[PDB]
Parts: C-alpha cells; sequence; structure tokens
C-alpha cells in the first residue's frame, strides 16, 4: 500500500524510540534484582515472566517506525535464545547501548558505516578475548553455580541441574517437564533423543514454545518409503482408535497429499506429527530397529516383507511422553521391555566389540551412551499455572546455560567478562577516526549489562562500574549480597557462551540499525 | 497487536485496581454473614452464587491492564476449586491482602523478589504450623459440623452429608445432582466410579461446570481398540436409534476419525462420550467385566470372538445417570440385574478368599470397596432453578469440604486457624530485610478471612482481630452469633486441606504478582 | 468555582510533575556548563538567560495541580533572588531533591511532618556548618574570584566588580546600566543612595525588574507636608513644562489624591515619582539638605518660608540618572556643582570634627562615607539587547554575589560545601525514624547541585560526587576544566550566604510540600 518514508534523524529518532520501548520492557528484567514482566495472553491468564526474549516477542509498537525498531531489535533476543537459550536480557541491554550510542555518534557527523566496522572489529576482537579468558566448566566444576545464576539464584534449580549432569553425564539429554506437586523433581528414566525437528510449520500445538508434545504416544516406524494411500490407511484408522496420539519415525514426509488430507480431516482433536529420520542407509534401519524395541515396536522393510496392513496396536510402538522440537526430537519415556533394553544395550555392545570402522565406532559409541544415559526429566514444582511458567522457564534457562557452560565454559558473572573485555581492548584502533569512535561505542556498550545489573538493584551503576574496571581478573559486584569480590568464589559465572552470543548478536543487529538513513513502512 | 506497555507504579495501580475488582465482587460472599452475586448469563436467567470461584471466572474488566490483575487474581480461585473444591473466597482473600501489603512494601523500596522469597518462606512455614495443628475429623467426628460450615451453616446438608458418609463410608462416592422435590433426598443405590476423564476437550456439555451428565444412557465396552470406525457403524446406528447417550468405555479413543466425524454428524441434540478404562492388562479386563456386570452390558475381546457387528442394544450396557469429570467419572445407577451383581460379589469375595499378591489384594480390596459402597445420590431440593443452583453449589461445597475434612484434617474455622499460625510465625526469619518484609506481609495478610468475615458482619475486623490474637489454641469469633467461644466446640471447622490450599495458592500467585515491574497488553 | 480536589500519591505525584518541570527548565542553566533558557515574551523579542529565577517565574502549567507545585517551588527561586540574588537555581534543585527524596520517604509509609521536621534540624545544623565552614572575603580576598564564578566564569566581570569595590569600597553603591559600546565600562561618579522604596507599586515601568529608571530626572525635595492640590501646582506645571522626569524626596506621601490623580492625568509618556527620606526631624532635614546640595537643589521648610510656588526650575536640582527600588533608592548621578559638593564635604567633615555624641557621630561617619565614596557604574556592553539582558543579569549575579561574599564569607563552590556540610552531620539523629529519614533526606539532597552541576558537564556525577565525597577539605571537581583539586586554589568559589539561603529556603517550601496530602484547585 502508500508507504510513509522518513530520513534522517527523525526516521533515526523514531527508529531509537521503538528500541529503548522494547529495551526497556526486557531490561527491567536484568540481574537478580530484576523484576518480572506481565504479558497479556489472548488465551487464559497472562504470563509472568523475567525471560527477556519473552518480553520481547510480545513488543509491538502502533507507531510504524517505532515499531519497524522494535522488530529489528527484538532480532537479537530471538537470535540470543536460538544459540544459547539465554542471555536474550543481555543481548537486548547491549543492542540498546550500542544503538544508543552508534546513533550519537552518527548525530555527531560520523559515517555510519565506518562506526558499524569498528563496532564489528571491536566485538571480533572481545569474542577473541572472552575465549581467551574463558575458564573450562570442568575444571572450575560449578555447574551447579551456573544453574543457579541461570535460575535467578535458585539453587535448588542448579543442584537439580548439577545432579542430572552427573547422573545422565553432562553430555546427556535433560527436558524439563511440568511436574504435578509444589516441589521440584529429578527423574532418570530410558528414553531416546534424535536431532531432527518436524517438517510442518502448523504441527504447532497451542503453547508457543515452538516444540510440541504428545502425552502418551504411539510410536510409529519405517525406513521405506510407502506410496499409495490406502496401503496404511487401515493404519490410520487403527491409530485414530487407539487413543494415543501418532508419531511416525521415517526417512522425510512430505505435506501435500499426507499433511494437508489430516489437516482438512481433522480441527485439531488430536495431534498427529512426523519426524525425519537420522542417518541413512544401514544406519537409519539400525536406530529404527532400536528405536522400536525401546518403544517395543516393529520396523517396516522391503526385505523382510511385512506390510502395514498387518500391523496391529500391539505391534507397535508405545511411550509415554514425546518433546518434538526444530533442533531435537525426544521420545521421553518409552515403555517397552526393561530386558529387551537391556539385551539391546548387550548386543550393541558386542557389536562395539566385533567392530573396528572409526566411524561405525564412534557411533556406535554414540548409540550406546544414547541407550545407557537416558533420558532425565526435571519436573517443575509449583502450586499455580503462572508459578509452573515461570519456574519452568528459569529451569528451562539454568539448563540452557549449564549445557553452554559445559560445552564453551565460564566466566565471571554480573557483566564482569565485558567489562574485562573492554578494558583489555582500550588500545584496539580501526582504519580511520570513525572506526575509532565505533570501537569506543561498542567497548562502552560493554559496561551496559553490568550497568543494567546494578540499576536494578537501585544501586548507581557508574561507581559500581568505576570500581569494577578498577579491579582486575574476576572481581565484580554481587548485586544479591550487594558487595564486591571474586564473581568466581561467589558463584556468579556466566556460560562464555552466552555472553559471546549476546554481544556478538546485539553487535551485528545494532551496528546494521545505526547505518540506516531511510525508513519505509506502511501509514 | 500494538501493545501497550506500562511500567512501574502505574503498571502495579492498574494490576492492583483489577485485583481488587475481582476481589471485592468475591469477598463479599465470605462467611456466614457473606451476601450472594448475581452471575448475568448469556444463557436463561442468572446465576445466583455465594461461590467464590464462580463469581471470579466471571470478572473480566474493559481496562486489560486491570483486566490482567483480575486475571491472574483469579487464577487463585481457580487453583483453590480445583485442589479443594471450596475455600476459593479465602484464597482470593488472601491473595487480595497479600497483592496489597506486597505492594505496599514494593513502594516502600523493598525488592520484590526478596519479598516473594520471604512470603514462601512464612507460607511453607504455615502449611507446617497447619499440619501440626491439623486434628483428624475421625478423632472430632464433625464431618456434619465441617458440611453445615461448608453449606453456609446449613445443618440439614451437613448432615445429609454426614449420613451419606456413614452409610456409603468415608470414602465412598457421592454424587450431588438436582431433584424433584422442594425437600432435599439421600438415596444410596447401586453404581460405580473410576478416576478417569473425557478424551475431548469440547465434550462439555451445556452447562459449565465441567463435568457432562448422561440421562439414562447406553454403555459400551470393549477392552480392544479395532481398526476401522465403519465395523461398528452398525452398532452406532443401533444407538441412534435409541434415545441414550452413548458412553463408551475403552483402553484409549482418539477424536480426528470419531469425535471430528461425529461433531460433523450430529448438531448436539443427543450426546455420545468416550472414557479411558483404570488399569491395564489383566485389571482393565476386570474393570471392564464388573461395569458390564453391573450396567448388564458385555465386553468385547479378541480371545472371545464376539464382534460388535453382532452386537444387539440388549446386549449392551445400560444406566440411568452418568456424570464424567476430568478427574473421576461416576456411571450412578448401572440399570442391571441384582441377583447378578450379588453374585459377581460374591465370586470376587471369593477371588480374595483365593487371592495373595499383595498388589493384587490391593486391587481386590478396591473392587469390593466400590461394589459395596455402591453410589450415594444426594437429591437437591428446591422450588425453583435459581434456588437449586445456589443450594447444589453449596452441598457440593460442603460434599468438597467432608472429603477434605476426612482426608487431610481439620481445624478453626472463621479465619482463626490462619490467625493462630501467623502467631506462631511471628519470630520466623529470611535472609535479608526484605525477605523479613514478606514474612511479615504474609503473616498480616493471614488474618485477612477473619477479618473479611468479620467486616461481612458489620463488625469491626480490628477488635475482632485482636480479640482472637490475644486468646488461644480454638479461640475465636462465631460469627453467626456474633460472640467469641471455642470454634470447635461451636462446630466451626474448616478442613485443613482447604485452608493450606488457599494459603499456597494466594502466596503463589501474589508472591509472582508483586514482582512484577512492567506490563504489555493489546491497546 | 468548582473546586478539583486531589488526595494522596495521586496529587503527589501532580506536585511532583510540576516541580520536575519548573526544576527541569531551571536545572538546566547550573554550573559553568549549563546552558541558556529561551524566554518568550509578550513584549518584543524573547529573552536569553542563564538564571533561575528567571526561568522560574515564567513556569506556569496548563494542569492544574502541576501548577501548584510549580509555583510552590518558584517560589523557592524567588525567595533565593531576593534574599542574595544568586543561588536561586541552586535553590531549585536543593528543593527538587528535597520533594523527591521526601515523597519517596512518604510512599514508604513515613509520616511526612516527621520528615519535614528532620529535615529543618539537618538544614538548621547545616547552616551552622556552614557558618564554621565558612572563609572571610577580607582574608582571602578573591573578589574578582567570586564575581567570576557568578558571572559564569567571566574573568571580566569579576575583575570589574572587584575595581569597583576597590575604588567605591566594598560596601560602595554599585549600580549595573547597559551601556553604549561592545566593552564593559566602570565609572566612578558622584551620586547618591538611600534604603528607602517607592510609594505606589503602579509606579513600575515596563521592564519587569522592579525598579523604575528616570532618564535625566528633576529632583524635588521637600521636609514640611503642606495639606491641599493647589499649592504645588504650579510646581508641578513646571516640572510638566521642563521635560525631565519627577523625582521627589519627603517624608511620606500616600496616593489617595496625588498618585491617583497624576494617574488618570497622564498614560504614561514620563513618569514622576515620590519617595520617603531617610531619617527623621534634624536628620531627614539634614539628608535633604545634602541631596539638594548634589543636586543643586533647594529643600522647603517652614521656619525659611520658602514656598513652593515661589520655586523655579533653576532652583530645584537635576540629575542625569534615576534607578529606584524597593530596597534601595539610589541617584546615580546629580550634575549639581563639584565645588559646591566639596565644600559641604568639608562642611560636614568639620561637624565631625566638632560634634561628639555617639549616634550622631555615627551618622555623620556614615554620611561621609556615602559622599566620599559616590558611586560606581558598570556599563554592560553587548552588540545586542539579547545579549546585553544576558549579560546584565550575569553582572548582577555577580554583584550580588560579591556583596554576598564580603558580607558573610566564602566557602568552595561546585557544591562542594553542601557536600562537606553533609559529610559533617552524618551522624545528626531526629526524636524518631521519620525524622532520621528525614535528616538522611536533606543530607542526599545537599548532594544535588554538585551531582547537577556535573551532569550539566555531561559526566556521571555519582562517580564525581564519590570522588568529592572521599576528599576532605576544599577539594572538589572543577566542572570547567573538568579535573578534581582545591575549590578555593582554582577560584570557584561560593559566598556563604548565597548557599546558606538557597538550601534554607529549598528546605522551607520543600519541607512543607511533603506534608501535603490534599490539594485543592479549579476545575
Ligand atoms: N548475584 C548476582 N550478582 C551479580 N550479577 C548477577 C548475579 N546473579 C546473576 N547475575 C548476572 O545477571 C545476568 C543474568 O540476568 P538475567 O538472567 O535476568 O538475564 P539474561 O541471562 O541476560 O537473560 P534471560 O532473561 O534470557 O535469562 C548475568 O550477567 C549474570 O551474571
Ligand atoms: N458461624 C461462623 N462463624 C465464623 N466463621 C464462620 C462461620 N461459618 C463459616 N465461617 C468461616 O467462613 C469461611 C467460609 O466462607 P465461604 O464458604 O463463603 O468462603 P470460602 O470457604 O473461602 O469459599 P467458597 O466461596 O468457595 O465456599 C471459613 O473460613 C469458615 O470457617
Ligand atoms: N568552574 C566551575 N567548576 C565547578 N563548579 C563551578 C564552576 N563555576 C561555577 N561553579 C558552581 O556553579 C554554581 C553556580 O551555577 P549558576 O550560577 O548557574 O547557578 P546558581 O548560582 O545556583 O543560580 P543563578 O542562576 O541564580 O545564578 C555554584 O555552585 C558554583 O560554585
Ligand atoms: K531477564
Ligand atoms: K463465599
Ligand atoms: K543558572
Ligand atoms: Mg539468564
Ligand atoms: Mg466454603
Ligand atoms: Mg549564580
Amino acid at each position: 500500500a502508500a508507504k510513509d518514508v522518513k530520513f534522517g534523524n527523525d526516521a533515526r529518532v523514531k527508529m531509537l524510540r521503538g528500541v529503548n520501548v522494547l529495551a526497556d520492557a526486557v531490561k527491567v528484567t536484568l540481574g537478580p534484582k530484576g523484576r518480572n514482566v506481565v504479558l497479556d495472553k489472548s488465551f487464559g491468564a497472562p504470563t509472568i515472566t523475567k525471560d527477556g526474549v519473552s518480553v520481547a516477542r510480545e513488543i509491538e509498537l502502533e507507531d510504524k517506525f517505532e515499531n519497524m525498531g522494535a522488530q529489528m531489535v527484538k532480532e537479537v533476543a530471538s537470535k540470543a535464545n536460538d544459540a544459547a537459550g539465554d542471555g536474550t536480557t543481555t543481548a537486548t541491554v547491549l543492542a540498546q547501548a550500542i544503538i544508543t550510542e552508534g546513533l550519537k555518534a552518527v548525530a555527531a557527523g560520523m559515517n555510519p558505516m565506518d562506526l558499524k566496522r569498528g563496532i564489528d572489529k571491536a566485538v571480533t576482537a572481545a569474542v577473541e578475548e572472552l575465549k581467551a579468558l574463558s575458564v573450562p566448566c570442568s575444571d572450575s566444576k560449578a555447574i551447579a553455580q551456573v544453574g543457579t545464576i541461570s535460575a535467578n539464584s535458585d539453587e535448588t534449580v542448579g543442584k537439580l541441574i548439577a545432579e542430572a549432569m552427573d547422573k545422565v553425564g553432562k553430555e546427556g539429554v535433560i527436558t524439563v517437564e511440568d511436574g504435578t506437586g509444589l516441589q521440584d523433581e529429578l527423574d532418570v528414566v530410558e528414553g531416546m533423543q534424535f536431532d531432527r525437528g518436524y517438517l510442518s510449520p502448523y504441527f504447532i500445538n497451542k503453547p508457543e514454545t515452538g516444540a510440541v508434545e504428545l502425552e502418551s504416544p504411539f510410536i510409529l516406524l519405517a525406513d521405506k518409503k510407502i506410496s499409495n494411500i490406502r496401503e496404511m490407511l487401515p493404519v490410520l484408522e487403527a491409530v485414530a482408535k487407539a487413543g494415543k496420539p501418532l508419531l511416525i519415525i521415517a526417512e522425510d514426509v512430505e505435506g501435500e497429499a499426507l499433511a494437508t488430507l489430516v489437516v482438512n480431516t481433522m480441527r485439531g482433536i488430536v495431534k498427529v506429527a512426523a519426524v525425519k529420520a537420522p542417518g541413512f542407509g544401514d544406519r537409519r534401519k539400525a536406530m529404527l530397529q532400536d528405536i522400536a524395541t525401546l518403544t517395543g515396536g516393529t520396523v517396516i522393510s522391503e526385505e523382510i516383507g511385512m506390510e502395514l496392513e498387518k500391523a496391529t496396536l500391539e505391534d507397535l510402538g508405545q511411550a509415554k511422553r514425546v518433546v518434538i522440537n526444530k533442533d531435537t526430537t525426544t521420545i521421553i519415556d518409552g515403555v517397552g521391555e526393561e530386558a529387551a533394553i537391556q539385551g539391546r544395550v548387550a548386543q550393541i555392545r558386542q557389536q562395539i566389540e566385533e567392530a573396528t570402522s572409526d566411524y561405525d565406532r564412534e557411533k556406535l559409541q554414540e548409540r550406546v551412551a544414547k541407550l545407557a544415559g537416558g533420558v532425565a526429566v526435571i519436573k517443575v514444582g509449583a502450586a499455580t499455572e503462572v508459578e509452573m511458567k515461570e519456574k519452568k522457564a528459569r529451569v528451562e534457562d539454568a539448563l540452557h546455560a549449564t549445557r553452554a557452560a559445559v560445552e564453551e565454559g565460564v566466566v565471571a558473572g554480573g557483566g564482569v567478562a565485558l567489562i574485562r573485555v573492554a578494558s583489555k581492548l582500550a588500545d584496539l584502533r580501526g582504519q580511520n577516526e570513525d572506526q575509532n569512535v565505533g570501537i569506543k561505542v561498542a567497548l562502552r556498550a560493554m559496561e551496559a549489562p553490568l550497568r543494567q545489573i546494578v540499576l536494578n538493584c537501585g544501586e548507581e551503576p557508574s561507581v559500581v562500574a568505576n570500581t569494577v574496571k578498577g579491579g582486575d581478573g574476576n572481581y565484580g559486584y554481587n548485586a544479591a549480597t550487594e558487595e564486591y569480590g571474586n564473581m568466581i568464589d561467589m558463584g556468579i559465572l556466566d556460560p562464555t557462551k552466552v555472553t559471546r552470543s549476546a554481544l556478538q548478536y546485539a553487535a551485528s543487529v545494532a551496528g546494521l540499525m545505526i547505518t540506516t538513513e531511510c525508513m519505509v513502512t506502511d501509514l
């Protein structure tokens, strides 16, 4: 339609106003003294959340240019959540700081593309320095502390994540689920996990988490590809009568003749989903057989000659809970048979003892790790649904933070790591003066997380920032106890991946936004 | 769409205004001198109710932030009703008191997260002190008094509930249904009850009670699920000939080829429902056989070879009334042969006389308890429909309260138990000063139920609260007779579960609500 | 008419909003890095001013409660201007800080009357500590530095004021008036000054400074008070034909038959003013004789028999410029006769050498000091009228500040003195806790001038405030050079009277305002 076109400082201040609205709503949640945000939901009760990305996703403005800025900066929280699942508030705070300082430099007549280049150079240097001063979470062994910090100083959540990592392994699969009591529970049970996603965007359930849940579902397995509808239509009727939702693990499924027909068949009463099969050839068949044995099902094949028309409900597999996400799909609890599971584990161990191929060896080691470790389910204890959603979000944040910590390491929390890397980059220079000003903009924005943490505590951010900058190493400000000390010793640890990702995404988006002179939107 | 975003005290006062609107409407109903609320119904006559959750569910505000506050608080009454079925007004009163005091503390600069932690610590301590203060309802033997208090001092309702618990046992199943006369009736008849729910969210009938009623229905039983629904299609038409609702008890039934098709088939004249069967394997088959014998029906099986195509209406089961709820589904009066029921009971008793396995022992004991106890139906007597709805709500409250009393115990009513536990927690302290303020907020809110009860009587709540606090034990204030005395002696008994649940849910929601600094809603 | 009535926090936030509007407009002008405010004038060009009281007087809000707050704080700048003629921005900043912190304490449930009592106790203690901390400007001898600081670091203005004080004495009268060139001129000329005001409030000219000006005026002197109007009507006609404005000096004149008649006679072409004469009886006659000899005029008396009807234009006195103010009326330049002036001075000196009465001695010494010192005139040099008004305001501020400095002493500038006295009052306590919180409010608000000075420089106020508080003595922050050092050594000196008065007026008004629970205005 007809477009409103704005130029220069008018467009820039409107975009900054939108960025500020989103970033203020998100930044009120930063740190231990960060507060909560109520998001009105079109379905049911409002959501109370301390998660930056949840607040960011819900922000949309009446003013179109302000909304444009809000959406562009909301991309920062979205990317931070997608990458690290944590630090979305920090990423938003950093993006707002870079935007504000860069727009100030633009108003000083400097070339915004050179400012963007300086910001990018500073952020590359800072990512290198973050890697340099990162400390492995195996050496530090503070997975509980990382989980506690990421769960808003909830020591019980961090202890639970630490116990789950001690039980199913630091790389084992852990899933956060809604509990039934008022207490958080940890249950290590038998399950399977494969890194595959749903093949239909309309499969998403009523919750907007992006992943679908199947309660006591029906597992279907097939290594070959079927053509005719009427061949497996009686199987569709049998599934429709089993009472348990259908999850199909096949090589690949379209939506032209299967998803469209079923979506025109239902109004949404039963959630039927299909997933891809990791690997190919012999590996796909062997993983399918393992999944069938875990769930008590069977896998059809051309060589076997078994047809789906003769398949019964008892022949097919059954589970208790399945979580299907784009990144990773996990069958949480498949009944199957414990003796069968143990026998399959022993058989795969014997196969390891037999085979010698390097790729086969590593895939068999992955298989035995998946089977022996099982899954660990953390049931969130909460008296109400709003408390359940809040605590589950915090536990998922702690889970993501602990995974990122054991993957990439830890650094001093409370914004201290960014302060230290900015201090180490004081002598960084660019090609020209505008690049140097962009570098200074990035370095000053690197203090914004600590300053916002301190602002949320009601203290004076400049004094605390100066005291931290005057220190060295992991010296910083415990905002919970409102006192200075060694951040590592006090247990305030941030995953290096979370900090690095927040900085990188904030920098990319914000540096792009400071280079804008014109904005085109609808009237 | 575009979002209105509010921050700090403006958001908090709008949230509190919504909370106050909902809580005032709910709280006018508290205590013996509490009054009624008329809720306008889009269908039929308005509903007159003294039930806090009924008033709460009907509250929705034009202002969006006030509406958010109202919805969050309405969650308290919803959770209290779901858990204890009583005390929703007390839960709302407690939530409003916690929110008001906690928002006052937040306005005093206190960190709301620490206030929430202090509130949670105080509420955990008070739950412990309520458990300690609780007295078993078997020892006290005041089920009639509990039912009388929960029925708004209706001694006839309490006496009826006491007689029903004396006849079918304290754990026997009791259903409240509309009568035909102007007097309340108690009828102990043969029936069955299994803890299973409906498999379709659209199965809810015209009444919004959440449980569906089938009048003189037709019972269908099956332990195995056939593939295609066209096989029983003749049985479906045979059912469609006889105007009896079809309740199908099976292992599990989906809805994407049976419920969706039946929804597209009929417009809702006569209803058909499907439910799960308790147990699995042999236990499920035994339960289905028992239900069929109670209702005079038959159970199909693969081993038997009896196909549904040969099934007739006479072979299938039949009942007089069935109430299907998510928590528990009960067949009130299955139309079956009395001699057959007695013979089945004798055969089962012989099975106890033969069986010895501990799990089999307990399941057989449950079977004989369910069969011998039967069901007790309370026919609510009322001249008009509005009086019927009001009295039925009160009798359901009394039933829930008596169940909670025989389950978890009783305490002094009139808010005296919360006053006593708050007095016992005067020396409770948290980690810091804000946590201590949160504890004091929780303790002061624990007085709110008694104060609101006294306000509804027109007396001065502070004087009565001080007089009660100056006493000890079960000393409190009979608001019906407007005089002080031992609450247990005067029969003002509250179930411990009801009090504890009201406190826990009010605390969870209100503590989360005082921690909000930003609110995002539609414009 | 009909009244809008607001209560509690709604009234308080409206009042605070008005206070904030006025104080923000005023506070943008504080310190060496303070900027200017453009005030729209209904007559002619807008005025550009760095004066806090000029901005404050021009502020009036559409909202009535915000306007009430604005008027109440505008009283602070008005009182500071009336008392010290300087520090009105500091007084406004202090008042805003006291109001903000005190309203925060009121929102914390604290008694505002006790907060006001604590504020008053802290401010009394701080006035005492300022008196102790003050250093005489005779010992320091930094009148040039005081004038430079008060003229917004205009060293030329401070040097000019210092030269004028060296010439006509520190107590000699100095008048700032518009020049004709682009350079500031200092002219020590013969004149007189008596601490008397105009007898009519309608005499105020179009300029709003409150002091009327007569260009080349005609001086009339009289000691005896005649009754009728026709007696001096020939004198009035002689003045009307003379062409020079009339300034009458007498005992006392009403306005029933003279001011009203002269107001109705003309429309405002040439102004005619009447003023009191210093002293009484013989002293009044001697003062009138001295003034007449200075201006070349004559004084009528009953004993002399010289009637006003016989007075001629040559007999009456004449001057070149007259400025009349309520506080003090000064005849700037009267022609008279130099030989007559010298003869009168010698005669009065001989009278001193003759008489011996202590009161006569002191009055004669005052007379000879006034005659010998004469007057100093500072001609403000500016190319345009807007620059003229701005520079004249700054020179008048410097003049007032130098007078206050030689009267009451100096302290460290840049808000350092208030910081030091707040540090000294750290252990001050009141009767109760609310009084102690009021004391803390006053002590925190006494940091506001330095913090606003630093904010106007674009630096971080908390860091500079902490650095200054960590220092001792006159150590502070030169905001012009942006570096720390001894405030006295760098010549940043504030008159002790200016600082003390700003604190006292801010405290009185702000403490009264924090005690308000209801506001009544027009709708
Ligand atoms: N006690 C503490 N003292 C100081 N800083 C702390 C403390 N606890 C946590 N932090 C810091 O607060 C930040 C985490 O706050 P928060 O979890 O609200 O934001 P986030 O991780 O950036 O985003 P998200 O909302 O996506 O989780 C990290 O920088 C962490 O190191
Ligand atoms: N005669 C009485 N004297 C004093 N308190 C009484 C008396 N009768 C009942 N109460 C008290 O009144 C409260 C019950 O009020 P009411 O039943 O209206 O609300 P509720 O139990 O909170 O919730 P709901 O609306 O769901 O029933 C309990 O605290 C009970 O102990
Ligand atoms: N170079 C300087 N460094 C630090 N502080 C300074 C400097 N020059 C002046 N100041 C301080 O700035 C303040 C004067 O500011 P300003 O004159 O604008 O306001 P004011 O005196 O409060 O009122 P008004 O507007 O009526 O003159 C004093 O506290 C003075 O000591
Ligand atoms: K956050
Ligand atoms: K009620
Ligand atoms: K000023
Ligand atoms: Mg986090
Ligand atoms: Mg009740
Ligand atoms: Mg000044």
